[PDB]
């Protein structure tokens, strides 16, 4: 007629389809973990190496469209090394629940060993945040962090005493909320928003969409707008995977993390359809500068005229709005600055994919890049890690709405790939799945590469080997007047692979690139976990942030000088293809 | 006449001796960094791996006596990443500054890339906690965190927009109080308060010294004041070091780190002298239950009397009071009570020197100490990380106060080890330095065994490979009622030090273990930084918080049973000691 | 071709019609109110004497239907003294903009006077909480904190050093987003859930509603449909004014401020239907407990399920809820269950009706209402305090939807009242608005009435003398074996309101009574503000969440002394009226 309260909480964990928890045991977290498996349940323990893994997995769960993913941290030390994963989900508004173990109640305020008050931790990023105040309540508050991680889409935070879970109870006494689990549907948008964009668009010379994830599993209908109407497309640093890789309007991103193309159509453009992002180098880098228009569909209030002032504002599901503009929008039969813009995004997939089909020489990210488009599965997996691998994948990948490419977008940790592989694999393990990583990153993880191996959860690690933090120190030559503490020896990393389990792959020429990634990928699909350590030049990714290519905007020594640096003597600023379709640049005089 | 922020930061940084500074290099870092080494500056950077081991060196730099450490942390991720390493500095009140980096000023409140409020990171536990809010004020707010992270014995963490090192500004514009840094001589203790001690320490049959850290540097004098009034020694697990490991009555520490002679005086003493301790279980575990007078000398008001009504209270400087005390108090020729409890030591030296000195056999964690007190230097340094390595290396290593031994000990966070070893070297380049790592921490930290290679900084890593995560394991035999979750595969710890750089070794047995040692020592004179993967059974050290020897106290087949596990044959209850030298357990019944 | 920031941040605070600032002067806030007035805005500050009342006033003004309220606090002291208003808001899910201002920028992180880290202060209660970072933004972030606080539903906090306000900015560098302003419409709720509801009220032998504010504006829709299935109604203390207060089948609210009758049929129900509800006695008075069914309906995720399990959950708007369940379900002819409810409401309102109307006498709690219903106008505003009004006034009002009723519910902060009774006048000049204080809590804020003179805002406060704290003391009696400390000296509150320019009146006498307030209501019509000090009995209101009425429940003896005291004579226990019908109690044995 009882029920440990331990078997209480796995059933309701269980109920909300949160059946994986992530995490390091702790005599903390004893009673919890002791119950796990009992009465045919099914809620199973993943053992990482470091917890802030075990909270990265967790998010990274939720974000490639997993379970609720949850995540334990032993009193003190093991709770705290849960921050990165737990702020992280914070900034993209990820559910998931975060049970930080305790000293037993009796120990509490007594200055007793690893006992401090842990509710301050987390207090500021967390939707949900509580200590449980005896045993009896801790089914409940359980299932209600579950609902709030849920409703809330965030943190919820729960400190529990050790002790707790061995309390027994009536069976009588506790409950799931899970069945009353309920979403809204996708809300229709009011059809006057929808007639003024319509308005505007059909009125506006130079229209493009800047379609953020919002978008995402709509692209199709995304890229059929912008074939009618002849507006080009720019996607954000996060929306890629919702756009056929070479759509022949798909301008890229702006920024740092983007395409050339994109960079020079935004400060070209007159009318913006901001659908479905938060774009946060809009205000800052003064994105939208130029533009005359500025409309903007989402679901979240919040966000509307956010980034910018809005003329037009939408709010409802982006699918929805797409649609209804679709079918209102005056049909367009030809364009000039259509025809421009093409062009312009041809230019820049000849340099690019004359960068990625090298033959022979050092190894550079562009021909690792090419030899994993050649063999990837059509629906594979990316996760990518923060750096020189972000801003290169978004490039060099070639990815449809078949794909998935997540990666710590906007807090940014690096060390996000491997539990990114290790969420992944936990929901789809049937599924073929990448970890691109630089070796900054991987270095603040590849202990954890054990986990992969021991858990049968195969995945494919891609490291690049500069031997420097990259991204930072490539922005040094720019804001800095020097440099500084940014590079450091390079270690064996296939070596570590092998002592680890895992197998282990070198590669140094762009003629072996080829052999090397259809070697990993048998391996890979011989169950084995990979590890590619590719040793790459120094060179730095061509910056699309600053193009000094147009003749009225840099001196010719300038121009000539990146493009030697960059490979990029075949690029042709923007303001040409806008003047050979008799256009003019309506920023640069 | 002008000078750079940046510079002007490391000048004042530099008169604190705040001449290290741990960490990564990041963009919102750079103008800081940029500024190292200019105008015969001599503030130097020591670029980690992951930034929690930046934090946790930086923190034990001042553990073994070192300079004021500066750790950095990127903002948002890097910034996150030093809280293991300044929760542990806060609750060990140890001086450390944090400086966390920041977008621009004219990003902040944007809702920009990784732009967020860090303010709330560390407020709870910080001494200083402050967002810097132009950059004339930088120097100003860096001297003082200085100023302030020594005054108030604590983490003093500033938040610094990435553009303000770059600005300058008049040197006359900027000071350092270093030049006025003050601190108190020890304080001599009210005589009164002496006196009432020295009184019950005369009248009391059964006197034992509990010395903590505070009495460290007057060792000497508290094995003089235990022989003059024969009471035996109880330290705490942190000061092992104050006492020549052979001490003819030094009992050990009580509770789980702890030794079997300790454990049984402490339950069967009349007056105890606390001296220099905060001991954390002293409420939860009962230690003084059974003790009559308690009298306490510390030099922190807030510390007298709550571990324990306090008889007598003494204000003041642990080295001044014992040294009054010893002066004062009348010398004692003989005593029962001393009697007994030297035969409770020497019996429990016999069970630990025999486990210590096999000759074959599968290798236990006893050799591979036993080794170490053969090859170490009399003045060699040890950075201990957190689990059965703490709870072994103060039993089987022969430490006196030549030597040094530091670990996480209250917040006990794992990985304290490695960065331990940074700053013991930072701060003693050639003094011999040892980390003390279960497999489990060293899973959490191996990565950065590459920083002392690539900074010449030789340090020899023992790791105990027992494929579990044991201190919590063995205690799970107890508390729980069954186990799960706690082991782990096996990964080639040495071959992954050979792919850092580093020379790696491998041993599984007791007739190996000296050779092996002797190679590893050599090796770490060569210059090289050395990893010992001890290849360790799963014996569960003896767990003297539950001695089940007593035939009053325990059955004949728990005995049996315990003897057996532990191979304790040899160990005789103190209770027979007691009565052979005619007194009665004061307790057993 | 500049604009003030001052004056921009008052155009955009007027673009989201946020029109009246409540607050005191300040140095720190002197650059944002010289701005008040300039190019034809009409923002205008309301004066109170203690910041506290401001903070209420702006929360209490949206509570009342009101625009988006504004409340400023000084640095330090000023921003430290909104803190109970803005915690009712963050509870009761209110929007309020809070600015704090703050000393110049040059003073930030100098120690300097009244300089302080204000940003942990309302971290933990707000949607929005930064300090801005340079004068240029304050317009962006006063904007975004308006969006915020509307969008969130909640708590918007800005510092602001006070020397931004003063800098010039271009024109074209600030924008208003309250033109994007968009809300979603009711949302219709999934049939399947709404046929399940159908189907379990269909069977239902004993339903009953329980209408939280939810349903607020669908009152009739609620009594039709209470009348159509012939089930009870019970409301929550926040929601009478949906209902006409002499609805045959209103039980009132159950637990302390309720009504017998809603607190007996709670008890003997079958089936909930929990409609627009948040109930917070719930689990701890285990209200629902002999519950057999329970069907939710809310607009919010979070609360489906938690406080009870919930059978079926209908996500959406109640009225669209409410109005498909009356389509739907099958009309009730004739029901034992509502009769016998019927019959227990009615000789519920023969016991309050009879204290209401008493000719002579002591004056009590009953009478001063009998007389507001006999003078107030149909659409009178009551801003209610907390203590014993709030459990009598729900009793002895006579209300229906032209009312409004609001207080401090949740956090259930005292004062609350003449706050209320600001944003309410502030909001509906021309209409009439009472304020119901308890001595206590007028004590906690009378030196602002002045503020009502001041401003011409004609208010009546009706003050109920007990000269104790009586919510609590009542409680003392039983909770408490003692009592202590909460009686106090009476003092004449309507010569402090003549001293204040307002209009004193005092009775403690019924046949005075109505007079009285006749001369008071004329008064308030005159334009004068009105203080009523009416000096009641001790008596307490009748403890209906302790009916000792039943003999199966209580003693003969316990039964007439709960009679003679709370002249409850003629209450019959529910138990009867049921048995009467043929039913028998499923509870009481
Ligand atoms: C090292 C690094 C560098 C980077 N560099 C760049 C860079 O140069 N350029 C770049 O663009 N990005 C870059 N990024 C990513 C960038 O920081 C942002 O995270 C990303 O651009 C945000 O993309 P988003 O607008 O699609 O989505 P989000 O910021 O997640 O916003 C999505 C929006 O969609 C709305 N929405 C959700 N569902 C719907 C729906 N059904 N209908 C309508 N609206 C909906 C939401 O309410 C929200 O407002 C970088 C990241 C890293 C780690
Ligand atoms: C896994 C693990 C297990 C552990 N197990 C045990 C265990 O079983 N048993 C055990 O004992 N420890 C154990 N420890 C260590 C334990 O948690 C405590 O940190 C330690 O015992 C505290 O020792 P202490 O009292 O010497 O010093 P502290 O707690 O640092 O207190 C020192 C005191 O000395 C005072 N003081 C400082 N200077 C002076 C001076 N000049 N004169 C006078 N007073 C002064 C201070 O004010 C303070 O009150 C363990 C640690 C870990 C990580
Ligand atoms: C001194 C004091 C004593 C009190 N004593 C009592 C007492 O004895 N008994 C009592 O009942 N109260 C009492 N109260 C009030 C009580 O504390 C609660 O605040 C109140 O009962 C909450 O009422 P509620 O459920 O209507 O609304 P809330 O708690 O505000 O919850 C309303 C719910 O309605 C939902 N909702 C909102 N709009 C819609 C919509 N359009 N469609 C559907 N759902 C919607 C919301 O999401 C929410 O879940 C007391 C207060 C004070 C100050
Ligand atoms: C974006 C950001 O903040 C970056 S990008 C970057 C370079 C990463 O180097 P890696 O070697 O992994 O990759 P590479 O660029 O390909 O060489 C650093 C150090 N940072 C700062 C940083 C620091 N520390 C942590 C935990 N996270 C981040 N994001
Ligand atoms: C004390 C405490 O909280 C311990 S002791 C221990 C076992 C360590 O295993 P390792 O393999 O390193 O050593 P071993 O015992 O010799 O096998 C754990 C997991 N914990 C919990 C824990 C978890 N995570 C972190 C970051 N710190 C701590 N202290
Ligand atoms: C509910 C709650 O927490 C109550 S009800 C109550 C009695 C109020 O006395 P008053 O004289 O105003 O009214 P009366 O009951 O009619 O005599 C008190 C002190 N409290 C505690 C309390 C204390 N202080 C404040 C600021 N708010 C509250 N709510
Ligand atoms: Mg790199
Ligand atoms: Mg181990
Ligand atoms: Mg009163």
């Amino acid at each position: 007629n009882k029920i440990n309260i331990g078997l209480a909480v796995m059933k309701i964990l269980e109920s909300w389809g949160a059946d994986t928890i992530y995490g390091i045991p702790s005599g903390t977290l004893s009673s919890l973990m002791d119950a796990m498996g009992e009465e045919e349940n099914n809620v199973k323990f993943l053992q990482v190496k470091h917890e802030e893994v075990g909270a990265m997995a967790a998010v990274m769960q939720s974000k490639f469209g997993g379970n609720l993913g949850v995540t334990v941290g032993s009193g003190g030390p093991g709770a705290s090394h849960l921050i990165n994963g737990l702020y992280d989900a914070a900034m993209d508004n990820i559910p998931v629940v975060a049970i930080l173990g305790s000293r037993p109640q009796r120990e509490l305020n007594m200055d007793a060993f690893q006992e401090l008050n842990q509710n301050p931790m987390y207090d500021h990023i967390a939707v949900y945040n509580r200590r449980v105040a005896y045993a009896e309540q801790l089914p409940k508050l359980v299932d209600e962090a579950a609902r709030m991680a849920i409703a809330k889409r965030g943190v919820a935070v729960l400190e529990v005493p050790g002790d707790f879970a061995k309390v027994e109870i009536d069976n009588d006494q506790w409950y799931s909320s899970a069945n009353s689990l309920r979403k809204y549907a996708p809300i229709a948008p009011a059809a006057q928003d929808i007639d003024a964009a319509v308005e505007l668009l059909n009125n506006s010379k130079r229209p493009v969409i800047y379609a953020g994830i919002g978008t995402m599993g709509h692209g199709p209908a995304v890229q059929e707008l912008a074939r009618k109407i002849k507006a080009p497309v720019i996607t954000t640093g996060k929306n890629f995977e919702t756009f056929e890789w070479d759509f022949e309007a798909l301008t890229g991103s702006t920024y740092r993390v983007g395409w050339k193309p994109a960079n020079e159509t935004i400060l070209e453009a007159d009318t913006v359809l901001f659908a479905g992002s938060n774009f946060p180098f809009s205000e800052v880098e003064g994105t939208f500068r130029n533009v005359d228009n500025f409309i903007q569909i989402d679901i979240d209030p919040a966000m509307l005229g956010k980034r910018h002032h809005a003329d037009v504002a939408i709010l409802g599901d982006a699918a929805l709005a797409i649609d209804e503009i679709l079918n209102k929008v005056d049909a367009v039969e030809e364009s000039a600055w259509w025809t421009a813009n093409l062009k312009n995004i041809a230019n820049w997939r000849e340099y690019i994919n004359m960068l990625e089909t090298k033959e022979e020489g050092d190894l550079q990210f562009y021909q690792v890049y090419n030899a994993i488009n050649n063999h990837a599965d059509e629906d594979a997996i990316y996760s990518i890690d923060v750096g020189n691998s972000t801003q290169t994948s978004i490039r060099h990948l070639h990815m449809t709405p078949k794909n998935m490419w997540r990666t710590s977008p906007l807090f940014a940790t690096m060390g996000i790939a491997i539990p990114g592989g290790l969420g992944a694999k936990n929901t789809y393990p049937d599924r073929q799945v990448w970890n691109i990583i630089g070796d900054g990153a991987f270095s603040m993880t590849y202990p954890d590469v054990v986990t992969n191996v021991r858990y049968n959860m195969p995945v494919i690690n891609v490291v690049f080997s500069n031997t420097e933090y990259a991204f930072i120190k490539n922005k040094y030559e720019d804001t800095n007047k020097n440099l500084f503490g940014v590079d450091f020896t390079d270690v064996d990393y296939a070596k570590i692979a092998e002592a680890q389990g895992a197998k282990g792959f070198t590669v140094s020429r762009i003629e072996d690139m080829d052999r090397v990634m259809a070697e990993a990928v048998a391996a890979n699909k011989a169950g084995h976990t990979v590890v590619i350590d590719c040793k790459i030049t120094q060179d730095r990714p061509i910056p699309v942030e600053t193009l000094k290519l147009d003749s009225k905007l840099y001196s010719e020594d300038e121009i000539k000088a990146y493009k030697e640096r960059y490979e990029a003597a075949n690029l042709v600023p923007f303001r040409e293809y806008l003047e050979a379709e008799g256009l003019e640049s309506k920023y640069i005089k």
